[PDB]
Parts: C-alpha cells; structure tokens; sequence
C-alpha cells in the first residue's frame, strides 16, 4: 500500500495534516544531542575510547561493562565528572517531539540516549522507551534494596569525587543505564510489539540504522508505514529511498535541528516551535 504522495518532505508533510497519520513513532540517537554539547560517545569515530588511557583499564569497553564496574566504579565515576555538561538544554529537535506529544500525534518516542533531554524537553515514562536506561535516577544494586536515587544526589557524588554508595546496605549505586553485559529493559520488547501495529509514521533522527537496536525495529515495522530519516549521514534498517521501488521511505541529509525546523515549516509550526525553544530555554536559565 502507497500511503506518502510523494517521497519527500512535503509528502510527509501532507501525510501528517491528513486524517490517516494518528500515531507517530520517533527513533532518536546521539545525533539529536550534539547542539547540545552532548557528543554522539556511542560511534568510534568520536574517539572517547581513546582518552581512558589514564584509567588503566585491561580494554576500553572495561568502562562500561558491568562486572568491571562493580570491581573497580571509579573509572566510570571519574568519566562521568569529567564529561559532565554545564547545562541540560534539550535542541529543537528535542521540542519537535515536544511539539508531536502536545498535538497528540506521539505515540513513543524510542531513545538511545541516556542523557534525560526527553525528559526535560517535556516528553513523560509513557512517551519514552529508554533502550540504553537513563542517568534520570540511580539504583542501589542490591536486589533486596534498590534504593532509588535521583540524579541531583548523583551528581554532587560525582562532583565530590565519592563512589555512589547506598545509605541503607552500603552497595554501589549505579546509574539506571544498560552497561555492556546487561540487557535491554523489558519495557522495549514489550513496548515494541504493540507499537509496531499501531504506528501511522516513523520519524527516524540522529542515528544511522547500522547500529542496534533501531536496526531490528525499523524492519518490522507493517511494510506500508512511512518512514522519514533526518540525518547527517545516510542509513541499516533495509530502508529503501532510491531504487524505481522505493514507495515509501524519505530521507533529509543535514543537521537534526535543521531538518526538523524544516519539516515544522511545512507543517507549519515553525513559529510554535521556535517560540517554545526560547522559553523553554529561558525557563532553564532561570532555574540553573
Ligand atoms: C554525565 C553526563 C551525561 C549524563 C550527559 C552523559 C551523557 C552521555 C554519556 O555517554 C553516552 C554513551 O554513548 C552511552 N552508552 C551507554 C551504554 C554503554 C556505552 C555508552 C554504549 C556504547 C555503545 C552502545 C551502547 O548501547 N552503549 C550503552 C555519559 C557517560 C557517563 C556514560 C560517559 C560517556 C554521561
Ligand atoms: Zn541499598
């Protein structure tokens, strides 16, 4: 079934103003956080593993997997101190979501980032699959305890340079992020199934698709459903813009905040959207 009139970003557009397009799935990564100062530390290119040499560690990856994080937490700790952000603005990619959640066109938005823009931008627990967990709060790693910890006592532990550890049973307190070598949240299997009937659209910004979990899910998403990549780089995903089949995925090459001020202007929303960043912004700046 054909269901954009055009493979473009006016088609999409036109789909999302029309009565059909109800339910929009948003897959985001590292890419809508870079004009936040939050660099894409995923993708090798950006060479964080590569500054971990004074941590010593056995290999890179050590950093983030979880067996070496219990035994020796103060690399990690350490990073996180290191690369902590002056301020949390969400971009205006971030308010687009905003924008979609506001007008009731957000079904989900499924996140690779742990770095609680979402959340700040507006979006709530039922708009979010976080697929990588969040720094949002903290868990003591007990089992019999798992004392919760919000991020305001986790980062005056980071600033202060004293290993998490939980008041009551004295365990490490790690933040509510997947480490190598734990797995995805039940909440993404379960989410998943019942989305991937539902969704009208999927708005695909800041990640390439070569790269799980977003791979897997964009190829059995219901084969008639639209599908708008916003991204610096081209596509994984079995996406198909090109060849004389290609029926109905679009793709915008450039910057996220760029592409989504564009698709906003067709909408047009533009003005919405520019208005709530600055207050938005303003708001922050007011209570930092
Ligand atoms: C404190 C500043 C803050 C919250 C703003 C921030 C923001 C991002 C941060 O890191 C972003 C990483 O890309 C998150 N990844 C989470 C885990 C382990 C790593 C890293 C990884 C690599 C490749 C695939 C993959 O799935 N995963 C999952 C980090 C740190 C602390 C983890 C220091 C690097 C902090
Ligand atoms: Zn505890």
């Amino acid at each position: 079934e054909r269901l954009l009139d055009e493979l473009t970003l006016e088609g999409v557009a036109r789909y999302m103003q029309s009565e059909r397009c109800r339910r929009v799935i948003c897959l985001v990564g590292a890419g809508i956080s870079t004009s936040a100062g939050i660099p894409d530390f995923r993708s090798p290119s950006t060479g964080l593993y590569d500054n971990l040499e004074k941590y010593h560690l056995p290999y890179p990856e050590a950093i983030f997997e979880i067996s070496y994080f219990k035994k020796h937490p103060e690399p990690f700790f350490a990073l996180a101190k290191e690369l902590y952000p002056g301020q949390f603005k969400p971009t205006i990619c971030h308010y687009f979501m905003r924008l979609l959640k506001d007008k009731g066109l957000l079904l989900r938005c499924y996140t690779q980032n742990i770095d609680t823009l979402e959340r700040i931008a507006g979006l709530e627990q039922e708009d979010l699959v976080e697929a990588h967990g969040t720094f949002y709060t903290s868990h003591c790693v007990s089992a019999s305890c798992r004392h919760e910890y919000p991020l305001s006592w986790m980062k005056e532990k980071i600033f202060s340079e004293v290993t998490p550890k939980c008041e009551d049973c004295q365990s490490l307190v790690k933040p509510d992020i997947v480490f190598f070598g734990e797995s995805l949240p039940a909440r993404f299997f379960s989410c998943m199934q019942s989305d991937f009937l539902k969704v009208d659209l999927l708005l695909v910004m800041g990640t390439s698709l070569q790269v799980q979990p977003f791979a897997s899910l964009i190829s059995k998403a219901p084969l008639s459903t639209p599908r708008l990549l916003i991204n610096k780089e081209k596509a994984g995903g079995g996406m198909d813009f090109d060849s004389k089949k290609a029926y109905r995925d679009v793709a915008w090459l450039g910057e996220c905040d760029q592409g989504c001020l564009a698709l906003a202007e067709l909408l047009g929303w533009k003005k919405e959207l520019e208005d709530l960043v600055r207050r938005e912004h303003a708001s922050i700046d007011a209570q930092s």
